[PDB]
This record gives structure tokens, sequence and C-alpha cells, in this order.
């Protein structure tokens, strides 16, 4: 009698690991919440089917306010599991669920999945070299969000790359793309002016991590705000002082310009 | 004409994805590296029954300067499979292996899995508050490594958490403990007098993780530093100023003393 965190992966259903099928596949009853991230590439379907259960999907408020009233109850009695895309304790707070589970005397197990924030060393970028991390969130009545500006600028003045995770309304089905992120950036240069994000930065986005073909492309904000990178979901990396092989990776795999090769010691 | 970099996960061979393993099922050819790292709770054979092919190691010099000449030939006429220990491209060196792949005009995809580097959300840590992060290398004759203790200075200065990888002999087959990097940081700290890493110093260690069973305990130095933490591998993390959620979470799940919520936050 358990509760069980399995994540479900970047893009399809194939992304689980061969752990977490053979789990999801003995319990009796399967949760699961598709807010936090998007798999472009399957369904509910798809993963109903390949697990061969019934998944009944929460929102983020069934979660957020009565986790322990829908699934811990159940977590007693039987053996349940819930599913979440990517890794599920990576840039959400179902880490805190872990808790209720603990309080509500549930066994709570973890089956890790590929996520966003290690599919980014597919870009060349060397992982040590990532500092903190922040979210371009949409921005919404008379505020606009800017925390993620002084993020690059600290990493940026470090030396480090900045994983920048962009925005998604799940239930709206809005998901920013690079573009709407790289825009979003801009302004908040503007009316900060600190040199941190502007036409001259150099960027890196991916589009799709998991997919056999993620869209990786690197350049000057200039010349990829106009750019279709493809369906969502999308990640925007603010790189720092590259390495001459990172450098290479970015140019040879990723079409930078061959100028970054030239690196500034 | 084809090259698959296949992760294999984190501790066992299950902890490869379903679609790591119907693609390394399908490959005419597997080679696989086990110096980056080791999966602890499995061995070469029983990964071998699971993809149901067999798989040529390669050794660290055999990746590095022979790639070419060793798996990339056989890529051209046939679908080839490299399996490496968690994700791929987490390990920096493994990147420029994709420009190989290119220049001997090859098709390389990546099949992505659980790394260690995300996995580290299971300590309740939230994932963007990692800054850089950095490796305790055990020292060697004259040699002693200090550029991770600054890591933590810098981080910590900044309230971010240091994700510190502990260093491995995969031939030898000896696994650095998260004691033995404790002691060795202690040491550094006698010797910078930076105030970096101390007795009342507080951190997380995280061993087995992929397992179902992973050892979690976060506590004050002086109390971990001959703490068991079972068997390899292991993994080291100095947290900076924790979020009260962090802190309840180290305290419910990973077993930290109450200290830490008025202390750590
Ligand atoms: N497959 C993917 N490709 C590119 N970006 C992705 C992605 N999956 C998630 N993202 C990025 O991360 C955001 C969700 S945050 C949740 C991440 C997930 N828990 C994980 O472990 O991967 C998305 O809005 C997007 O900004």
């Amino acid at each position: 009698m358990v509760l069980y965190f399995i994540g479900l992966g970047l893009y399809d259903e194939r992304d689980i690991t061969v752990k977490g099928l053979e789990i999801a596949k003995k319990c009796d009853y399967v949760f699961a919440e598709f807010y936090t991230s998007l798999m472009a590439g399957t369904t509910l379907g798809r993963i109903q089917k390949l697990i061969g259960k019934e998944i009944r999907v929460l929102s983020r408020e069934d979660v957020e306010l009565n986790f322990e009233n829908i699934v811990l109850p159940l977590a007693k009695e039987n053996d349940v599991a819930f599913l979440t895309p990517g890794d599920p304790l990576v840039a959400t707070t179902h880490a805190e669920l872990r808790i209720r589970a603990k309080r509500a005397g549930v066994e709570s197990y973890v089956i890790h999945a590929p996520s966003i924030y290690s599919a980014v060393g597919i870009t060349g970028l060397h992982i040590y070299k990532f500092g903190k991390s922040a979210t371009v969130a949409y921005p919404e009545g008379n505020w606009f969000p800017t925390s993620m500006y002084d993020v690059i600028k600290e990493n940026a003045e470090r030396g480090l790359h900045t994983l920048l995770f962009l925005d998604i309304k799940a239930e709206k089905r809005m998901y920013m793309t690079a573009n709407e992120a790289m825009e979003l950036l801009l302004k908040v240069e503007d009316m900060k002016k600190g040199g941190v994000f502007t036409d001259d930065t150099l960027v890196v986005v991916l589009a799709r991590a998991g997919s056999l073909n993620p869209t990786i492309r690197a350049g000057y904000v200039k010349d990829l705000i106009r750019e279709d990178f493809g369906d969502p979901p999308h990640i925007l990396i603010v790189p720092g002082k590259l390495h001459i092989v990172e450098a290479e990776y970015l140019v040879e795999i990723a079409g930078a310009p061959r100028e970054i090769l030239r690196v500034n010691v």
C-alpha cells in the first residue's frame, strides 16, 4: 500500500523509464496532471494504452487543494501512482505533496524521468556551468515580471549560463515560445538598460526536447526573435562566457555564427 | 547510417527509458562506456539481457581518442547505439562526439534518461536554486583540489545550492563517499579559513538515486561526517539559504534536525 511519483518524460509516452512503466502497470489507481509542462508528442490515450490503466487527470486546483482528498485516501488501501510530465520533482511544487503523504500515513516512492533541466545538455553547454534558473512568466495586469532579468545578469557576471523556463497555462492551452520570451526580455532591458539582454546577446533555443528531432538553435537575439522553431514546448538559454568546445558544438550542431568560435578570454 | 546516444539512467537496468530500450534492440551494434559513471544497481550482464544484444564496453581512451575508428565506421552501414550512464551529454566530453559523427557523415540522435543533476529534486530542494556545480576529485600526490570550495562559496553567497559530484575510479571500481568528500572540504576550510564549509555547515546527502530505497539525509557536518549513508554512489549537496518549504521537506523526509527551521531559513 503506497503512493508512486512517476515521471512520464520529455516528449512522448515512451519517455517513461522501464522501471516507471512496470510499476504503473501494477498499480490499482493511476492519477496524473498535465499542467506543469507539455508532452507534445503523445496523448492521454497512448499513455493510458501503454500503461494499461485508466488515468484520472487532475487540475492544478485538485492537486494543490485536494491531493489528500482525491489521491492520498486511496493510497492507504491500494497502490496508487501519480504521473507527471518530465521529472515529477523538477520545477514543480510536487515535493511538498510528499510531506502531505507522510503526514497522511502514506509511504511514497519516486521514479525519475528525463527532465528538461538536464536535457539542456544537448545544446553543448556544460551542465556544471549553468547557474541559478528562472521562469519567464506571462505578463499580467499592470505588472511586468523582472526577476528573470537579474538572474541572467547575476549568472552572466559570474560566467554562468542561464536556463529560462518558459510559461504555460494548460487549461487555456498557452505555450510561451522562445520568441514571446525574447520580446518580454528585450522590454525589461529598456526598462533597466543593464546590458544583459539586447539585440547582440547570444541565445540558444531548445524546442521539443525528447523528440528524435528537437530544434536546437543558437544565435543573436536580433536574428532569432523572428524565427519559427516549431511547436512547443520551448526553452530559452542565455549562455555566459563560452568554452571553445561549447562554441564549437553550438556552431557545428546548433547553427550559430562562426564568429563565436573566437571567444574573448 | 545512424548513431544513437542512449542514456542508461541512475541506478539499475530499468532506469533506461522505454524509448531507449526499444531503440537499443533495433540496433545492429551496441557500445557502452562506464567510466564517466557506474550503474551501482546492476551489471553489464543484466543490462545485456534486457537489451537482448551483446554490448562492447569501450574504455576512456577508446572513446576520447578513437571514437571515429571504433564506433563511427559501423555507423555508416548500420544503426549503432552508444550507451552511457545517466543522461547523455551531462558528461561534458560526450557532446563533442556528435560533431565527430557529423564530420564522418553520420546521423546522431540523443535519447535522454534520468540524470543525477535533475534527480536531486528529490532532496526537496528547489531545482531553480541550484547554482554552479562542482566535483570533488580524489587528491593525488602533491595535488590538492580547491575549486569546488570556491564554487560553494560563490553560490551560497548568492543564496544558491551547490551540487557536488563525488569522484569515481571506474576501473578500480572505487566510489567516493559523502563522508570522504566532507573530510576533504573541511580540510580546505582549514587551509583557506573562508567559513564556507565547517562543522556547522548544513549539508544534504543523496545516495543511490533511482533506487526505490535511496538514502536522503540532511544535517550538520558534525553529525553526518561519520554517518553511514549506505552503498554508493554518493552525491553531496551544500544548500544555500532555505525556503521554509525546503526545510520542512528536509526535516519530514530527510530527518534533518528541527534547528534548520530557525537557523538555515
Ligand atoms: N520537452 C521539452 N522541451 C523543451 N522545453 C521543455 C520541455 N519540457 C518542458 N520544457 C520547459 O519547461 C517548462 C515546464 S517546467 C516543468 C519541467 C518538468 N518537470 C521536467 O522535469 O522537465 C515548459 O514550459 C518549457 O519551458
